[PDB]
């Protein structure tokens, strides 16, 4: 068995996809759109569904808005370089949260952030 | 870059650990401890995290509840038997919002559910 996907609902789909792939570099997978329950839906991934999770991003008709929340927490992600990626994130439609730095008692670097609807990504980077 | 895993806040910790583990058959990659800030870790997943998206459950000290909100949809996961999964979580802590059964417009075997603390979840009965 495995991870699938999450699925997250945004407000302007086109708007997250774009975030998603050019700004966080993941591809987009697949799109489909349903007129019965009026919604289309986005799949953006490291890789092919078959091989990887992804994440699903949901459009529900008319509606540009949710409320978060503080159930969820976020989704974490890896990074070849957390800061060039939270100053990329700034500049294209996000948010960023917690600069990037070492997490206190470790070595690891890390970053939080948010993507165009507010929901919380976390990224944790892979002599100078 | 992959993804790592999605952070869900819980109101009991064992009971989300005994939920993935017995009943979503998941195993305990690792847990952690947070006496500063008060609060208790655990990324439960099918495979090693350097391998794989897994999930990781936040459980904060005195906190049993949380407001769900309206963005987060849920987590899809592939299943073994759909049937006998809703069997155990229906009998394990869990509800079945969706019995399993042949997704709508196809054949693929699809079943909606509830963890302990409320978070929706869908199973999907899926080079080499």
């Amino acid at each position: 068995m495995r991870l699938l996907h999450t699925m997250l609902r945004v407000g302007d789909l086109q708007r997250s996809i774009d975030f998603y792939t050019k700004v966080l570099g993941m591809k987009l997978l697949r799109t489909s759109e349903n007129p019965e329950y009026k919604y289309s839906l986005a799949f953006v991934g490291y890789g092919p569904e078959t091989e990887e999770a992804v994440i699903e991003l949901t459009y529900n008709w008319g509606v540009d808005k949710y409320e978060l929340g503080t159930a969820y927490g976020h989704i974490a992600l890896s990074v070849d370089n957390a800061a060039e990626a939270c100053e990329k994130i700034r500049q294209n439609g996000g948010n960023v949260t917690r600069e990037a730095g070492p997490v206190k008692g470790g070595t690891t670097v890390i970053a939080f952030v948010e993507d165009p609807d507010g929901y919380k990504i976390e990224l944790i980077e892979e002599g100078n």
